[PDB]
């Protein structure tokens, strides 16, 4: 009947959504609510709930738990949005004690026998599991999603990819305050300021994007992926959720905007054939107002609200060259809502028992 | 010896920078200060000074006096940035009536025998202003400032273009809300938002830049101006003053980041050869940081402030593309600064006698 | 099964109705009225700023003209429009024999109009027998106060009926959406802080005083007309809710723990009755030094945004105590106070099936 | 001959204000800039120049040194805005080694024997240096300034308890960013939101302005300090510096507002009498429109930008009651522009030599 889930770092951004997002799922339960500064305090006492509506009411009086495997032989899945250097080693100790570990923290991605996983682009890398949970020794496993702003790129642009000769994309992003965490940027680098992230995090940005590209399965073979050229200069603004990406997209041959268009609004996958609870029917919803998307107004667009990405202004630069927008909020699709889909199709898939 | 000016708009976001600029300048008075709501009340009580320091002593007890040809026998210049659609026929008449009008609104900006100045880039324009006298058969000229936004590209452009065989330029723009004026941009527009402009503005953007590249002298000659694409995606932000904008340039044939990073800190124009009073000794400032300019920190930036558009963050994409950003103060070298350095060159050039 | 028509309905209070209107048990949203929208479909004008989506159901209606002989078969209107607007238009529908519910300031001070909290001054209501007998109309008007009077009024309200308060002294922090749109430029408020001025310092005073000046007392002393109110009221760049600080003053000496536990029980007619939209506590009082806080405090309670939350609540002197107070200025300050009004005057049978 | 100054925490939002107020001295040199974590850096490349203008060029390249009294033989005097916690200790040293310390820091500002100094309000408590040296048995001594927040209050409060029966003022106060310092609040604290200060801020304020009062020599004597009641309640939003306080303001007899506005405009103190560099003309600035002061527009007001208090609002609320509201810039006056004035005043006194 029901999966009982644990919600590593439960009160903060990434994990209020999860609570969020659970407290509603047909049956995988928020079972257990785990933290570390707040561990014994009640959940809805201590947490901020920078997001829509209130702490669910069946949730606000559960306990915050201790981060610790043996505690939680009651726990079927472990879903872990750990802060950078801590995450690592963590997922690896539930792994090592038999649990599925869905992730968003960046420790693992790059791992080759872990996902780096965007269901509805990626989902037959599941299998890497295989490899994983044989060279590792353990029974559990790790599957990663991808940084935010990769995804909001990579999910358009790996529907583009799919079927056009594109060759390059040149993309300027505009950053939330919450993909940064709590306390997370403090307030004066950006009131009347944009704060740019600077190299480091355009490279790594970039370097998640070529990985998904990389395993995306083409209804075309040109040009190589080595020979496709990405770029992105990244900010952050004084927004509380949503990425908002423009992107200049190359391509090798004439292609035109209306096609490009067209392949966006009926771009779906593997989520929606198996019809997953989480996979929004328009995972690309195609917005043709002129001053639309808006973070404000579209991050939370969609029939199962923020997992879709908004794309629009899709216009023709030459003929080799198309500018589109997308908006996509970081911390459902761009974290836990990409989190509960990927236990779905890994539920589904026979990998983890319901 | 020493011009008396008059300030049309002066109680607007461009006005209050040339009554600031002017106070201290060396031979240009701010005798004369136009409006239409508060004619015959004390500046200093009705303006709102939305710029650095205070209101000048010397100037907050003039009273705010009608835009009318025939109360201004006295003044020897007039500067005109009123709002597109009004601005157009009262420059005409002011030019009828024999005065020199350097004007900042859009509306005359493309008249074929109307200089579109960027005293930097294309200084040699002003001599449409011979045969602008012939054909409309007036004593006085008109002569425009571009759109802020188009400046903050074309400077750095127009730099790269001189030089280098540049193909295209593809680029992101994040302003501030004093560009849209007073009452301007809703403060529900930018809470938690960012506000796209739209098509008709990235068009008009373009359309500029293609203009004031047209006139710039190269020392190369290819490709021709008619195979550049230029691409611009635009939006507002709750910032006060600067435009911030993210440039991926292209080349036809391979080109080096730190040649063109040489090319920009090494710009200089007749402005500075000429030495005149507002032309910066750096029009165009580079920074080597990679969290470099921000807004808030940059753009006050240059031995004349607000005068310099600050580059930063130039990096290699691939052989043929780079990434730069540019931010300029958009009511100062992108309105009222340009304005005054534009009559400096006029006044030196004997187009405006002294 | 009741059908309302919202004016307004694309305005920051027009949107509120919509949004509570689309799952209330028993009054719908069937006619969107506008004047430079008419004739475009609903979700394409509307600027959604509020929580959600915009219903799919009134989406794809059709804005109307706002004009009384189009609306044969409308049984309330909510009436959220401009000043000096407002007033005329909300007679000709009371003149057609509609109950007319306002959100605007016009008739706020009419003497047999109700000015109504429902909590507070639910016997007002009254006034519409003599309303209709003197305009000789069939239909009616009721208004809801400004919302930073009821920010104000209901702390204030619950405190008057049980304690010898004599004063209020009272900061605000207001959101922009109570200006409406394009309402207050961005330039207004990006690192700066607008005060309003003396006028709506004294409006908002003068509504709180007729509210109090309404309500049913269980003490008698100090006389209303013996009140000191005064108010300092400024909008900053927050989307919904306005924050307010109170000093209350009294007249002997009286405990913060004691008016604590007033507000906390604090009850009206509207949760006697049951009525959908009653908030199970009008009044929410938290215990946390940094809290309500506007961002995440401002949807609170069981009816979400209808609830006032105060806090702070603290002994400054023996005849003196601190509190603050949090309204959603579009629910509770409006749309949802008419709504809540509405369900009332169904109840009492001024409305009928 | 000029006096050298060490700027302790140089690159703090409140060092910047001594960087830049003390570049354009007549007689106090920035000689010294210390720091911790950035030392042996240029300051120029470290510091976020958040306030006016830019850098002084003849600082910018100035290195950063240790804070250490044995560097400091050529130092004549420290200003010392330093943490709560970290900087009692360090002023010890630096009054130990013979220096006079201006401390903004909390740490000693209920010392009985260390001045709590607002120059135009209790000037004569400078008198404590002697008997501080005397009992602690050194050389230099500690002057602190108080908190900004209370300035904001005690400033206008002091000079109506010295004409009038002042008995009550109840406080709100909506504060800036630049006051909690860097990485100080964080954005999602204030980014669409208000946030309280809490019981313990709201008492430490009164508590300051309690010791100010006191030490206020008065024209009247009702009524008793002790029976005076005070209350804030404080709170921060997203504006970069200035506080604004609303301060309803009770008396034990019938008191006109029109009086105590008259009052207000005519405050002056020692600093004035003496000519002093920092010292504003009017301290305490009155405004007559209903919608000003405004923190943008008013934070620098005055002949010595910065340092003036402004006033605005006064109204009759009651017989007894009246309204005002008033704006400090809180790291100016509220912090390095007092600590200037203090030092000018301790020079002009004697306690400084030269
Ligand atoms: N936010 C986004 O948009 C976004 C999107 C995709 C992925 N992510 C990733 O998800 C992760 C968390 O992001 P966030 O934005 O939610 O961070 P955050 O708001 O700063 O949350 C930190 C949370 O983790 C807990 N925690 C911290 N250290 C821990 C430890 N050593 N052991 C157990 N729990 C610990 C904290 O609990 P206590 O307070 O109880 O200690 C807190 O609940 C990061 O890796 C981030 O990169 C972020
Ligand atoms: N802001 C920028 O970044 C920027 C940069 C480049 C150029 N510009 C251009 O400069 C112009 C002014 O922009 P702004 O940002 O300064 O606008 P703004 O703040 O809205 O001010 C407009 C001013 O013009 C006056 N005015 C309006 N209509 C007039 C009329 N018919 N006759 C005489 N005076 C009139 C007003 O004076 P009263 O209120 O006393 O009537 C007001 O002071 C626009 O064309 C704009 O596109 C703006
Ligand atoms: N906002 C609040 O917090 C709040 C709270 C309490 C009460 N109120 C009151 O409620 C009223 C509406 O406020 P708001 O904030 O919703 O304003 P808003 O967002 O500016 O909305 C104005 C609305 O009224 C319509 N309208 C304008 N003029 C009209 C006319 N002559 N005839 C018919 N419809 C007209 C507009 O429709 P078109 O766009 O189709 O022209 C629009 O839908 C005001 O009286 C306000 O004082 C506001
Ligand atoms: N901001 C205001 O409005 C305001 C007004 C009045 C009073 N104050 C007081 O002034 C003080 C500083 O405030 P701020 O707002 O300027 O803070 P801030 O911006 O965070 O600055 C802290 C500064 O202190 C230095 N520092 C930190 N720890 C140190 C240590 N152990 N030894 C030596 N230097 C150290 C740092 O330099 P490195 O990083 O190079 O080590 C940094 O330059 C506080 O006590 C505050 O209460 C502030």
């Amino acid at each position: 009947r029901t999966l009982k889930a644990a919600i590593l770092g439960a009160t903060g951004l990434v994990g209020i959504e999860y609570v969020r997002m659970l407290s509603n799922h047909p049956y995988i339960k928020p079972a257990y609510l785990a933290g570390k500064g707040s561990v014994g305090k009640p959940y809805g006492e201590v947490v901020r709930w920078q997001t829509v509506g209130q702490v669910p009411k069946e949730i606000a009086d559960m306990e915050i738990k201790p981060t610790d495997p043996k505690l939680m032989d009651d726990v079927d899945i472990i879903f872990s949005p750990l802060p950078q250097g801590a995450a690592g080693p963590v997922e690896e100790q539930f792994a090592k004690e038999g649990f599925p570990v869905i992730s968003n923290s960046p420790d693992h991605r790059f791992d080759p026998d872990v996902p780096l996983l965007v269901p509805e682009l990626n989902p037959h890398t599941i299998s890497l599991i295989d490899e994983q949970r044989k060279r590792r020794e353990w029974k559990g496993f790790i599957v990663t999603t991808p940084l935010c702003t990769a995804q909001g790129a990579a999910i358009p642009l790996g529907a583009i990819f799919k079927d056009y000769k594109m060759d390059g994309a040149f993309i300027t992003t505009i950053q939330s305050l919450s993909g940064a965490g709590y306390p997370g940027i403090p307030s004066l680098d950006v009131v009347d300021n944009i704060l740019p992230l600077g190299d480091g995090y355009d490279a790594k940005t970039i370097k998640e994007i070529f990985r998904i590209l990389s395993e995306v399965k083409r209804n075309v073979d040109e040009p190589k992926l080595e020979d496709v050229s990405l770029a992105a200069t990244t900010h952050r603004i004084a927004t509380i959720h949503g990425h908002y990406e423009v992107l200049y997209v190359s391509f090798k041959e004439e292609t035109a905007a209306e096609k490009v268009k067209e392949t966006l609004e009926n771009f779906r996958g593997e989520p929606q054939d198996l019809k997953l609870p989480t996979a929004p029917s328009k995972p690309i919803i195609v917005m043709n107002e002129d001053t639309r998307p808006q973070v404000y107004f579209d991050r939370w667009a969609g029939d199962i609200p923020g997992m879709s990405v908004v794309v629009g202004r899709l216009k023709q630069v030459n003929k080799r060259m198309i500018r589109l927008v997308s908006l996509i909020h970081n911390t459902v699709r761009g974290a836990a809502g990409g989190g509960i889909l990927a236990a779905e199709l890994l539920v589904e898939k026979g990998y983890i028992e319901k």
